[PDB]
C-alpha cells in the first residue's frame, strides 16, 4: 500500500462515508476494512476526501494578436493543482492555414513534460479546409473526441453555419461532441463599432456591445443546427437567463443539447466593468458579465441539474502587460479572465449557502464533466479502480482570496477580496502527493495526456 | 466478514469499478484490497452490483370503498425484493374523522413484523382538521417528513387550496416536503359525468374524462401555491408534456419544485384502455395513460436529469375481483395498477436502448430518491457505511415478464408479455440474502421502519 | 336633417376622412356630399369626429358592506358623457339568496330614467343556486348575454371551479360569454392574514398580499376550464406580464380566450400605494397596481391587438368617507378606484406618444368592445345606420386633470395632476347633444337600456 | 355623380351598413342620403360592397435562371382584378452588379401602361454594395418604403447578418420597413444535398430538406437583429407553429415585429408534394407546405389579430414548361405557386366556416395591409375620400375553382377543384368598372404606380 488516507469523510457525487482509503500504484485499491502497512499515511481527520477537480474549459497557454498569455501550461497546471483540480481539458487551437495534427503536435510541445496535472485536448477548428474537416475523422482515435467552433470573433475564430453543419456531421460519424461559443459575431461587431463611432470606449461597452440577445440567438441557432444534423452539441459558458432558455427549449424538443457555466458567471456582473481606473478591464471576458438575476437563474439551474459542469474558461492577460492595450478602446482589450485555481473554492461556497448540495458540488466540479468528456470512471470519482486523483478539503478553513497567495503567473485574481470557507489542503495525482498542506510539491513532469473516449452526450 | 461479493462490477450513480465487497453487520465495511475470511462468499462474476432499489411511491396495502387491495404489506414487499427493491416509502393514509397518529399506528400494525424489506412512511392528509394540521408539527420527529395531499377525488381524498397552503406552511416550519397528486378534480368530474350521461361507459373514457389539461392546470396551481408560501413541493407522477412543462416553468421562476414519473408512464398509452374484452380495465390508473410522444418527452427529461426518480405508484386491484365492478361504468373501476416488482427491470431497459445511461439508472432507481426523502447515505448507494442493501444484476439475462412468474398477490401484470434484458438475481437487505438466484429466501420479519430525515428539496 | 357636423375629420377604427355628417332621428344618415338644411349645425373644424366611447367594465352604483358608493347611476353616467363615453355596460350584481331577475329588476330601478347615456348589463352570479344557474337560460333573451363570476373575495363574491364550469356550460348553450375576475382568493387570504398577523397594515400590503402569481394562476385555471368546457371566456382586467402570458398561452392552444386591461394598469404602480399620509389608499384597487415594466408589456400587447378593449372598472369609494375604514388595516379598505370619465383622454395619450395609433384608439376605446359584447354596428363606429353617438375631440387642447373639474360625485381622481393633450369637447347621444363645449346639457332621462346580442367571442 | 352603387351592404373592417354609394372622379364622395343622377348605376342587391383587395406580396413578372415566368405584369394584374384585388405591391428585384434605380426603371418598363390595376413596389436588395445600400436613402422619397432581403437561396438572393443589420439601420434612418424571407439557407443546403446524395429526388424532399426548424431559426435571428438595431421588421410568409412562436416571443419582448401568411399555408400540406405523377411539383413553393395542425395555428392567429394580412406570394412557373426541369431533381424545380386571383375567395371561405369574421376578412384582405404599407386611407376601405376601388361580392354564389376559368397565363391552379361559396362579381378601380359580372372589361393602361408612405410598423 503506497498511501493510506484515514479519518476522512469520502464525499463522492453519490455517497458520503467515513472510511479509510488504500492507494496502490496510482489507483484506489481498497476502501474500508483492514488496510495494513503503507509507505505514507495521511490524516484526513475533520476533512473531506473529494475526487480531484476536473476543468474541461481552459486556455492554459495562448497567443492572441502576436502577444502571448501570462500563464503557460506549466504555471497554470500548478495553480490548478493548488486549487484542487487534477485534470484539465485545454482547447488545442488550430492556426489558420495549418492542419489539426500540426496543432496537436504544437500542443504536445507545450504540455509534454511540463504539466503538473493530467490533461486532455479539445480541438478548435477555425480554418474549415476540406482536408482539415477530413482530419476530424482521425483525431478521435488519438483521444481527441470533442470539436470546438466559434460563432463570433470575425476574422479570427468565427466560422459559419455551413462549417458548423459540416462539423456536426463529422462528429456524428466519428462519435464526437461538438462544442460551440454561441454569440452572433456580426450583431456584436455592429454594436461594437457603433459605440466606438459615438466615442464610447470604456470597458463597459464591451458588455453593452454584446447583450444577452447576441448570446441567445447564436445559442438557439447552434441548437437548431444540431437538431437538423440530429447530433449532440455542447454549449460552452451559458451566461444568462435568455440563452439558458434556448438550451432548455432545445432539450424539450428532444435535441441532445448539453451546456455548462463558468465560475465568474455566478459571481460577477457587468457593473464590475465600471470599476474605476480601468479596473473594469480585468472583467472583460466573453460573453460579458451579466446581472445578479442571472446568478440566481444559473444557480437554480445548477441545483436542478441542468448543467454538465461549472468550468473556468481560464485565460491569462496581465492587467498591466495585456489589458493595457485598450485603455482607449475596449475593443483592443484582450478578452478573458483567470480562475483555474479558484474554481473549486468558489463553486464550493454554493454548498455553504444552500445554493447547491455537498454531493452536487462533486458532481459538477468533477464527476459529471468526466462522464461527458469520456474520462469516467478512470477520472471523476473515488471508487476502486479510480486513478488516485484526490483533494483533501477542510470545510472549516476560512480565507480571503488574494492574488499574492495564488500560484499562477497573473498579476490579479477575478475573485480578489472574496472571503471563502472551505479550502483545498493537500492534493494527489494518481497516487502522488503534489500539494501538501498548501505547498506545491510536485514535478512539471507528473502530468500526462489523456486519450479521452468517444460518443459524448 | 459476514459476506463477501467478488468478481462483480460495482455500479453506483457516480462510479463503475470492478472490485470486491466486504459486508459486516448489515453494512458495507470494505471495498477492494484484501478482504479475508467470510461466512459466505457470493460470486458476482459477469454481474453488476447495484445499490438496492428504492421505491418512494407505493400503496402496498389499501382499502378503497369497503373493499381491500389484493396485496398486503407482506405480499408486496416480497415482490419488491424479488424485483431488486430493498426500501419502500408507502403512503400512510389518514381515515376521515381520525388523527394522523391513529393512521401511523394503523400502518405500523400492517408493516411491523410483516415487511420483507425496509420501509418508511409518507403521510396523506385528507381531513385537514385544525388538530390534524397541528399534528404535522409532530410527525416529522417520528421520521415522517413528507406530507401528501390530493387535488382530485371529490369526497374521498380531495382537499382545497386553503388546505394545501396550510400544509405547505406547516411543512416549511417543520422542514418537511409536501407531495401532491395534481389533477383538477372538478374538471374531471364534469367530464366524467358528461360522458356517462351520453352513455359512454367503456374504460377509454377514464382517460378522456381527465385529459392532459386536467393534470397541467392542477400542477401549475400547486406549484404557484408553493411559490406563494415559498416552500419546496414534490409533484408525484408527472405523466405528460403539458404538465411537465408547468414543472419546468416553475423551476425557472426559482420555485423549489421537484417531480417524478412512474414506470407505466414510459410504456403505456391511452390506447391500452381500448384493449378488447374489458382488458383495458387493467390500465385504468391515474392520471390516465398518455401517448407515445409523452414517452419520448419523459425519457428525454430523465436523460436531462429533470426528475428525482421513477417510482411505481403500486396498487393491487384484482382484474377479476376488483376491476370488475366497472364493466358497465368506468367510474366504478378502482384506479391503480401493479408494478413494484417490475420497476427496476422496466427502467433498466432504458439503458439498453440508450434512452438513459447505466449510471443514471442507479441515480433514478435508488440514489436520487434516497437523497430527496432523507435516507442518504444510509440507503441509496454502495459505499463504506451504507446498509448492505444490494442487487446483483445479470445484464445479459433475457426473460419475458409473466404474472405467473411474479411474486405478489395480483392476477395480472401491467407489463405482461414484455421481453426484457437484465434481471435481478440475488438481493441483500442490510447484509442478509433475501433473494437467492431468483428465489425469495427471507423472513417477513426482516423489514424495518425507517425514521427519515427532514428538510427535503 | 336634425344635425350636421361639418369641417371635421371622421376617425373610425378603419378610416380617416375629412367629410361632413348628416344626423336624422338619432342616426347617421349621410356622410359627404350635399347635406342640405339642418335644425342645428356643429363646426368640428380642427377636431376629430370619433365614435362615442364604450366602457364595458363599470360599477356605476354599488353597495359594499352595508355602505353605498359615492356615485350613482346618474352621477356616473354624467361623468361618462363629459368624458366622451356614450355607452356603458354595468355589472348587475346578484344578492345572496335572491334571483338574477330580482337583480335585473333592482338594476332597472337604479338606471331607468336616470342614466345620462345608454347602458347594458353584465350579470354577476355570486350565489350559484340550481335555480339561479337555470336562469342563465333566460337572461340572454332579455339582452343580458354575458355572465360574470369571481375567483377571489371569500364569502362575498367567490365561487368555485364547479360553479365556473356550470356557468361556462350554460353560456355555451345560451350563446353567452363568461367573464371572470381571475385571482386565487385563498392564496390572497393566506398572504393578507399573514401580513396582518405580522403587524403589517399599510396600504402597500394590499398589493404585496396579492402578487402577480395570484392573478396568473387564477387566469390560467379559468382559461383551462374554458378549454375543458370548450367555451369562449373573457378575462377582465389583465394587469401584468405573468397573467397576460397565460392568456397568450391559452390563445395558442386554440382556446377562444379574450382579455382586456384598464386605464390605471397603464399608468399606476404599486409604489403609488406608498404615497404618504394614507394617500396610497386611493390606489387600493384589484388586482393590485403593478410595475412600469408591466405598462410596457400591456401597451405593446395593445399595439399588437391582443386586448379587446381598455375599460375602466370604475368604482366610487370616497377617500374620506369610505377609504377611511382602513387607516389601520388595508384589508378593510374598500377596493376600487374611479375613472369612467378619464378613460378616453388617458388612453388617447397613448396615441400622442406613439404607443398606439390614432385608429387603434377608436378600436380599443369603442369599436372592438361593441363588437365583442353584441352592440355592433348599432354602437361602436361612425357609419350610415349607426346611432349618432359621437365625440368631437380637440387633439390640440391641453389640460391638467383635476377632480375639481371632473363631473361625478367622488372626492378625488386617480389621475389627479396628469397633463393631457386631446380633450372631449361636445358629445352626442343618438343625435342629441348632451355635452356642449364642455358643459353637460342633457337629461337623466336620455339614457336607454340596450338589449345586447348573443354569441360573444 | 359618375357612378352609384345601390341596394348593397357596405362591409368595411369596422362597419356593416346597408346604404348606397356615390362615386365621383375616381373617389367615393357620398354614402347614404339623396344621391341624385348618375352616368351609371349598379345594383348591388343581395351583395356585399367590399373595399378592393390589396395583395402586398406578389412576383407578377420574374426571370429565374435565364427563364421567364409564365405571367407578366399584364396577365397577372388582369387575374388580380377578376379576383377582387385592385392594388398590388410587387417585389422589384435588383440584378447582381446593378443599382436599385436600374431595377426600379426596369420595373416601370414592365408595369407602366400594362397594369390592369394599381401597384406599388417593394425593393429587393440582393447585392448589398456600399453604393446600393446608400441608395436606400433615396428610394423612400420615390415612394418605395419597404426593403426586402433573403436569408436563404445561396448565390442567388441570400445576404448575411451584416447586410440585414445594415439594411435594418438604413430603414430606421429613412423611416422604412425591412421585410425578410426567413429560412436558414445553409441548413437547407445541407439537407438538400444530403438527400440528393442518398438518391432522394422526388418533390417531397423539397419540404423535408427545409423543415420548420429551418424557418423558425431564421425567423428568430431576423427578429433578434431587428431588436438589436431597434427597428421594425416584417416577416413574410410565416408558415408554421414553430416560426410563428418566434414572432410571438419577439412581440412580447417589445420588438416591433410584424408578420403575415399566405393563402396556401392555410390550405395545403406537405403531403400535397406526394401527389402522383409529378403533380406534387405544382406545390413546390417556399417555405414548404406544412401540416393541418399548422392550418389551425395560423387561422387561430388570424382570428386573434396576430398577422397583418394574408398575401399570396404569387408566382408563375408552368407545370409543363418550368416545373418540368426537376422531374429528376427537386432542387431544379423553380420554387413558387400561383394565387393572386384566388386569394380573396379562398380567405373568404374562412368567414363561411367561422374561422374568421366577415369584418376581419376585409381587415386582412385589404385594410390592414394598406395601413402597414402606407396606402391608407387612399386605399384600403370604403369611406368618403377613398379611391373608388371596390368589389361587389355575391356571398351565395357557389363555384368550383378551375384553371380553365381563371384569368392569368398559368397552366394550373393551386386550388384546382376547391368548391367555394362567395365570388367576386364586378370590380371598380378608382371609379372605373374593370370587371363586370365576371368579365374583364378594363384596359392595361388603367393601373397606376403608387408612391407609398414612409414609417411602416
Ligand atoms: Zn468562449
Ligand atoms: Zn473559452
Ligand atoms: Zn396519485
Ligand atoms: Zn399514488
Ligand atoms: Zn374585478
Ligand atoms: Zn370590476
Ligand atoms: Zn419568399
Ligand atoms: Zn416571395
Amino acid at each position: 500500500m503506497d498511501i493510506i488516507i484515514k479519518n476522512g469523510t469520502i464525499v463522492t457525487a453519490d455517497g458520503i462515508s467515513r472510511a479509510d482509503l488504500g492507494i496502490k500504484d496510482g489507483k484506489i485499491t481498497q476502501i474500508g476494512g483492514a488496510l495494513g502497512p503503507a509507505e505514507r499515511t495521511i490524516d484526513a481527520a475533520g476533512r473531506y476526501v473529494f475526487p480531484g477537480g476536473i476543468d474541461v474549459h481552459t486556455h492554459v497557454e495562448t497567443v492572441s494578436f502576436n502577444t502571448q498569455s501570462a500563464d503557460t501550461f506549466a504555471t497554470a497546471t500548478v495553480a490548478a493543482a493548488c486549487g484542487g483540480t487534477t485534470t484539465i481539458v485545454d482547447f488545442c487551437q488550430q492556426d489558420r492555414g495549418h492542419s489539426l495534427a500540426e496543432a496537436v503536435a504544437k500542443w504536445d510541445g507545450m504540455a509534454g513534460g511540463k504539466s503538473a496535472i493530467d490533461y486532455g485536448y479539445h480541438i478548435i477548428v477555425l480554418d474549415p479546409t476540406d482536408s482539415v474537416i477530413e482530419e476530424l475523422e482521425v483525431l478521435p482515435d488519438l483521444g481527441i473526441t470533442s470539436f470546438k467552433v466559434f460563432m463570433a470573433y470575425r476574422g479570427m475564430n468565427m466560422i459559419d453555419d455551413v462549417t458548423l453543419l459540416k462539423t456536426l456531421d463529422k462528429a456524428v460519424k466519428t462519435g464526437s461532441l461538438v462544442m460551440v461559443h454561441a454569440e452572433n459575431g456580426d450583431a456584436a461587431d455592429y454594436l461594437r463599432d457603433k459605440f466606438v463611432a459615438e466615442g464610447k470606449t470604456a470597458p463597459i461597452y464591451h458588455a453593452l456591445s454584446r447583450p444577452p440577445r447576441v448570446e441567445a440567438e447564436a445559442t438557439a441557432r447552434a441548437l437548431a443546427l444540431a437538431e437538423i444534423v440530429n447530433a449532440p452539441i455542447y454549449i460552452v459558458h451559458v451566461t444568462c437567463e435568455e440563452s439558458l432558455e434556448e438550451v432548455m427549449r432545445a432539450k424539450s424538443r428532444g435535441v441532445r443539447a448539453l451546456a455548462e457555466t463558468c465560475t465568474h458567471y455566478l459571481y460577477l456582473t457587468k457593473e464590475d466593468l465600471e470599476r474605476p481606473d480601468f479596473e473594469g478591464a480585468k472583467y472583460v471576458f466573453t460573453p460579458p458579465a451579466r446581472a445578479k438575476k442571472d446568478h440566481d437563474v444559473l444557480w437554480n439551474a445548477l441545483r436542478n441539474g441542468v448543467f454538465e459542469t461549472v468550468s473556468s474558461d481560464h485565460c491569462s492577460w496581465l492587467f498591466k502587460g495585456h489589458k493595457d492595450r485598450g485603455r482607449n478602446d475596449f475593443r483592443a482589450i484582450p478578452n478573458g479572465a483567470p480562475g483555474v485555481e479558484e474554481r473549486l473554492m468558489m463553486v464550493y461556497q454554493g454548498v455553504n449557502e444552500g445554493r447547491i448540495s455537498l454531493t452536487q458540488f462533486v458532481e459538477l466540479v468533477a464527476t459529471r464533466p468526466a462522464k461527458v468528456f469520456g474520462m469516467f470512471p478512470q477520472k471523476g470519482t473515488i471508487a476502486v479502480g479510480s486513478d488516485a486523483d484526490i483533494v483533501l478539503w477542510d470545510p472549516e478553513a476560512e480565507m480571503v482570496i488574494e492574488q499574492t497567495a495564488m500560484h499562477n503567473a497573473m498579476d490579479y485574481s477575478s475573485y480578489e477580496g472574496h472571503k471563502v470557507k472551505g479550502v483545498p489542503k493537500t492534493v494527489l495525482l494518481r497516487g502522488k502527493v503534489i500539494v501538501d498542506e498548501g505547498s506545491y510539491v510536485g514535478e512539471p513532469t507528473d502530468g500526462k495526456f489523456l486519450k479521452r473516449r468517444k460518443y459524448k452526450q
